[PDB]
């Protein structure tokens, strides 16, 4: 049995607790959402052994800029998320999640995190969001932001429809779990 922590960050309302809570309990969440998801664990295959990955939430507003980092501490790996659906907060993950990853927990791997694929995916969305001059976030846009925050993977992935969702996880247990063996005595 090995543990790793998983901390959840990106901007406000791009999907982090429903992700959680699609990961925690296997349905996108049917009543109400929290602001936070109280922090949990999963056991998950992982070799020929078990990981325990315990995940945390987080507030991604500027206003928990003092808050939020008292999360930190002992990470083995952050999401960062952004919605597929909102260019803005792509660009975030650079001018502001990057940042605050790094000094907080500069060692620490990213894993970058497409979230809402559904709507990137849902032909009407897409044309509501191009009435206001807006498009969905493409794949050469996340993997070239992916190498400009030189993060260790990148997953497009919807808590609505499941899609790669268990899989962008087992991504980050596999990202955490190299990195303590590339770490240990040869
Ligand atoms: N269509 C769709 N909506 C989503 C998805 N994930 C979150 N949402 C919606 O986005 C809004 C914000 O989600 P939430 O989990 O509270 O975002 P957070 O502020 O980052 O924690 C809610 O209305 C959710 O139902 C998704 O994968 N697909
Ligand atoms: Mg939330």
């Amino acid at each position: 049995m090995e543990s790793i922590k998983c901390v959840v960050v990106g901007d406000g309302a791009v999907g982090k607790t429903a992700l959680l809570i699609a990961y925690s309990s296997g349905c996108f969440p049917e009543d109400y959402v929290p602001t936070v998801f109280d922090n949990y664990n999963k056991n998950i295959p992982y070799g020929d052994g078990i990981v325990s990955i315990a995940l945390y939430d987080t507030a991604g507003q500027e206003d928990y800029d003092r808050l939020r980092p008292l999360s930190y501490p002992d990470t083995d790996v952050f999401l960062v998320c952004f919605s597929l659906e909102n260019p803005n907060s792509l660009e975030n993950c650079h001018s502001k999640w990057a940042e605050e990853l790094k000094h907080y927990n500069p060692d620490t791997p990213i894993v970058l995190v497409g979230t809402k694929l559904d709507l990137k995916k849902d032909e009407e969305y897409v044309k509501k969001l191009k009435e206001k001059k807006i498009s969905p976030v493409t794949t050469e846009q996340g993997q070239e932001m992916k190498d400009k925050i030189k993060a260790c993977g990148y997953i497009e992935c919807s808590a609505k429809t499941m899609e790669n969702l268990t899989e962008a996880f087992n991504m980050a247990i596999d990202i955490a779990m190299k990195q303590r063996l590339k770490d240990a005595p040869p």
